[PDB]
């Protein structure tokens, strides 16, 4: 009886899944995306339920869970 939330995914297409240790920021996770892709750092907007996350943020404190964010423009 408790809520949970359930987001669904139509797809999932292009998703990429990292082994981020609870030590590592936000910033980390963008210059290993950088890293794996090519996708400049710079213009990475990473988004968690609907808010940006800040690149100094511990990837610890964000959480146990699967951690899913959306890479999103501008």
């Amino acid at each position: 009886n408790r809520w949970v939330p359930v987001t669904v995914l139509p797809g999932c297409v292009g998703c990429r899944t990292v082994a981020a240790l609870a030590s590592w920021t936000v910033r980390d996770v963008k210059e290993r995306i950088f890293a794996e892709t090519g996708f400049p750092v710079s213009e990475q907007r990473l988004w968690r339920g609907g808010r940006e996350l800040s690149d100094w943020i511990k990837i610890g404190d964000l959480t146990n869970c699967h951690l899913f964010v959306n890479l999103q423009s501008k």
